[PDB]
């Protein structure tokens, strides 16, 4: 027999939309961008918490997987980051000498990756096309990385989001994306009936960032195996290309069929 | 003006009552008790959202509060861990060679401890009296840590658990109690307005954990001060003997009236 909390808040007194996001990165590179400093805190929509240290987002290139070490590893030409973030992906090909822009549409995620030395234009996916400034691209090389695969949402949207990356890509351009490839837990299963219920595609969580009395919209996230990836290309711009695995992660390179 | 994020939650898969700091603390030893493997998340009743690295309560002596220090050090007698959490006080204490009990009200915080290596007894404060068993107390020391005069309550919730404590006492036991003496934040001062709009008592701020689907009972949380903590034992069998500071945070004696 469960009992329910209950929800808090009241008018006057509740949770705003905001960049929660953005404020948690500000306050972990206030005191030095190292651990125990700031915590990311997802929540799910029937109230699902979860919480990880924002420090992970400013680690060097030595602490990441070793399917995001690959990615940066062999990058070439213009590069996008694209969903930045603290920039630590894009700010490690800076240094190697690549050219690179990041682009978040959290406005506190990129004053903070300027901060650390990254050109970030501000702006959603879709408007990529028309907020590109002139000189900026075309990209040979775009990053999805940090499960950047799950990041892309349900299907409709990711194949949004890729087609706004052909729109900026240069002729045989790659996006070298992450993912994860884990058998769904039972835990889960209560959370994939509701989404049967409410006609939502299998495998995706409806989330959002807390922080303070700030919230973030709602988005849909998800582990992406190799072969749906696979499948969200059917008719795209995107060809997968190679899948490379590290154990549960994986580094999909997606080539552009121009 | 600010958009209102609205809450998650539905019938069947929404956030319910249960022991969320229990199953942060499990999470975290099965880890190994370091940080960055579990997080306690907080919601205020505003939903105001902060989050803490869970291995806090796993840490060595030397990383506490020079509050916490200075009590463990002076510890003597038969200790009770009044609200031990984890045990890491009354853990330190056992090393030392003391006879040391923990009490908690937490089901899984008591099995974690005791899995450390603490008996601990499952009570809620006011319980103690009538769940003691015979062979254990009276005692010497009472372990009031972690800012464990802001975790009495109120002056009316306060002076019950004082009371319950009296009732198994030793003649001239002491409470070894920490707090924090910090004026009125500016941050809270909207917040002190919904206090004082709902009739609450001013300081106080009404909280509960977050973790997964689980969510704590709301329970009231201060930083009160040697001068409010000597007006709440006007009345009581406990005597403010003395009081040492450490910056914000103070620890205070309190002895027991003959
Ligand atoms: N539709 C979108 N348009 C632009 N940025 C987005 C969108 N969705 C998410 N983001 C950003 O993408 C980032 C995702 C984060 N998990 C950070 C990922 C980053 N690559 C990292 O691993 O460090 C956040 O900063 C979001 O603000
Ligand atoms: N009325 C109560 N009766 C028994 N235990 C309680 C009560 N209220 C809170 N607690 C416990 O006290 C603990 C509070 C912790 N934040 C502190 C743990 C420990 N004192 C430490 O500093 O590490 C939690 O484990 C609660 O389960
Ligand atoms: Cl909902
Ligand atoms: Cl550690
Ligand atoms: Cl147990």
């Amino acid at each position: 027999g469960p009992v329910p909390a209950g929800a808090a808040g009241a008018p006057g007194h509740e949770p705003l939309l905001g960049d929660p996001f953005g404020a948690v990165l500000r306050r972990c590179l206030d005191g030095g961008g190292t651990r125990d400093l700031a915590f990311e805190v997802v929540e799910r929509d029937d109230g699902f918490i979860i919480a990880q240290d924002a420090g992970i987002y400013f680690a060097p290139p030595g602490e990441w997987p070793p399917t995001e070490q690959w990615a940066v590893e062999r990058a070439r030409g213009r590069v996008l980051d694209v969903g930045c973030g603290a920039g630590r992906h894009g700010l490690a090909l800076r240094e190697a000498g690549l050219d690179v822009l990041g682009v978040d549409s959290s406005p506190g995620a990129a004053e903070v990756a300027r901060e650390r030395g990254l050109d970030v234009l501000e702006a959603r996916f879709t408007e990529l096309p028309a907020r590109l400034p002139d000189g900026a691209g075309p990209f040979d090389t775009f990053l999805l990385l940090g499960n950047g695969t799950g990041l892309l949402g349900t299907p409709a949207q990711a194949r949004e989001t890729l087609g706004a990356l052909a729109e900026v890509a240069a002729p045989g351009a790659v996006i070298l994306g992450d993912g994860l490839d884990v058998p769904v837990p039972p835990d889960r299963a209560a959370y994939e009936r509701w989404n049967a219920e409410r006609g939502r595609p299998e495998g995706f969580v409806r989330i959002r960032l807390r922080d303070r009395l700030l919230v973030g919209e709602w988005f849909d996230y998800a582990m992406i195996s190799p072969d749906d990836l696979g499948r969200v290309l059917a008719g795209t711009r995107w060809d997968l290309a190679s899948v490379e695995r590290a154990g549960v992660r994986y580094l999909a390179t997606l080539r552009l069929r121009d």
